[PDB]
């Protein structure tokens, strides 16, 4: 029986996952109807093999929500199938170009002054007498909200309608225990966030400043020619769940309990700006916020020793790729030096590797810049607690001294 399942891995993953990606590399788990696939090698791959498909809603739904399916036309069904994330080519590869917009190299010109500002003054807001902080509150959580206003375009007067429901919608992803909100409840609220990015693009919602992502991806409706109205509502929806979701917390507050553990990183990171640069992709491998991600098979795939068959489902463990030593060598240490950070998984790869990439790692790399040049002495005030949650895991706590 898997401990992948046991609650008590959450905190330190790592030992469980270098045990099992030598002796049980896939192995099947019950509590996620999946098998786990835990290697550098087979994750890697597995993303980019087209024998797996990302239409999985289906049997996702099916396995953390038994005995309670779901018809073509319910909200749940009607968004997986027409966004990004739960689509193949060549639906997919419409459905990407149709946001173009927000992410082009002049758009992420534009987002990096905006990053770096608001994480300027995200820092420069602690007070002097502080010295003491959770970090998690007052940074971690901070940071991707201030990101999702003045980058994203998310209104701030519509932040006390989203945030609630983006953390309620995200119970789905909860990993192998029990479900925490029913499914009705995640349906209203999904069916809530399309209800919103309708009424926000006619204007009957907030102010969406301009030249941010959702600016750009407003002004870029009227020239779409191979998607629908509908299926914007719907990628806008997936949109704010990931602009909310503790993701970006997760990384923000990971990284600092990294710098934290490590004074020489600090150290490092003042030193040498090629030790900035990769701050952000060494913090993304050295803890995957998304800690597994969902595949089925639309063939029958031998991995790991294992056939798996078509119609079964795979738990790809981004988490456990990351610190594959086969990979990264010495995959504990956290390292700014370390010369193949950017190969981490934390993105995913291929077809569906994260749309918001390069405008997380700005976020990640100007926040660090801003925090370390004020507060390099930083370090642990207590213990740091994780969250109850191994799919999308990060600290709920992180009690820090700044100097
Ligand atoms: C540190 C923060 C984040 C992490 C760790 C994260 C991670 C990931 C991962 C692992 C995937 C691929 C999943 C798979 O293929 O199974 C993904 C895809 C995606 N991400 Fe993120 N992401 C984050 C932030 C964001 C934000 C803020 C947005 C808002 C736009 C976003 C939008 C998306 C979209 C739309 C996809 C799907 C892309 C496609 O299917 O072509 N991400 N992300
Ligand atoms: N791992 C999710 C996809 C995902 C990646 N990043 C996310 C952020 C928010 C919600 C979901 C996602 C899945 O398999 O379904």
């Amino acid at each position: 029986p898997s401990p992948l399942a046991d609650p008590s891995i959450v905190p330190d993953p790592y030992p469980v996952y270098a045990d099992l990606a030598q002796r049980r590399p896939v192995h099947w788990v019950e509590r996620l109807n999946a098998w786990a696939v835990l290697t550098y090698a087979d994750c890697a791959a597995g993303l980019k093999d087209p024998r797996l498909t990302a239409d999985r809603g289906t049997e996702v739904l099916a396995a953390k929500f038994p005995g309670q399916p779901l018809p073509p036309d319910n909200i749940f069904h009607r968004w997986t199938k027409n966004v990004v994330m739960y689509t193949d080519p060549p639906l997919h590869d419409a459905l990407r170009r149709s946001v173009r917009a927000g992410f082009t190299r002049a758009a992420h010109q534009h987002y990096d002054q905006v990053l770096q500002k608001v994480a300027h003054d995200l820092v420069a807001s602690i007070p002097a007498g502080a010295t003491e902080i959770d970090a998690v509150p007052a940074l971690a959580a901070e940071l991707p909200v201030r990101s999702a206003v003045h980058a994203f375009g998310v209104p701030e007067e519509d932040l006390g309608f989203l945030i609630p429901r983006v953390n309620t919608i995200m119970t789905y992803f909860s990993g192998p225990k029990d479900q925490p909100v029913t499914q009705e409840i995640i349906l209203e609220k999904l069916t809530d966030l399309h209800t919103y990015a309708s009424e926000l693009l006619q204007g009957m919602r907030g102010k969406v400043l301009p030249d941010t992502v959702i600016a750009r991806l407003a002004a870029a409706q009227d020239g779409l020619t191979e998607t629908t109205p509908e299926q914007t509502v719907h990628q806008l929806a997936l949109v704010f769940i990931a602009l909310f979701a503790p993701t970006t917390p997760g990384s923000l507050s990971s990284g600092t309990l990294a710098f934290a553990r490590n004074p020489r990183q600090v150290e490092r990171f003042l030193a040498d700006q090629a030790c900035v640069d990769n701050t952000a992709n060494e913090v993304l491998r050295y803890n995957a916020s998304n800690q597994f991600t969902w595949r089925v098979a639309a063939k029958d795939v031998e991995m790991g020793g294992v056939r798996i068959e078509a119609g079964q489902t795979l738990a790809l463990f981004l988490g456990s790729a990351n610190r594959d030593a086969n990979m990264f060598e010495r995959p504990n240490d956290f390292d700014l030096d370390r010369p193949n950070s950017a190969r981490h998984l934390s993105f995913g790869q291929g077809v569906h590797a994260c749309l918001a990439a390069q405008l997380i790692s700005l976020q990640l790399k100007w926040f660090y810049v801003a925090l370390l040049n004020r507060f390099p002495g930083i370090r642990t005030a207590g213990e740091p607690i994780w969250n109850e949650n191994l799919e999308f895991r990060s600290l709920r706590s992180l009690p820090l001294s700044l100097r």
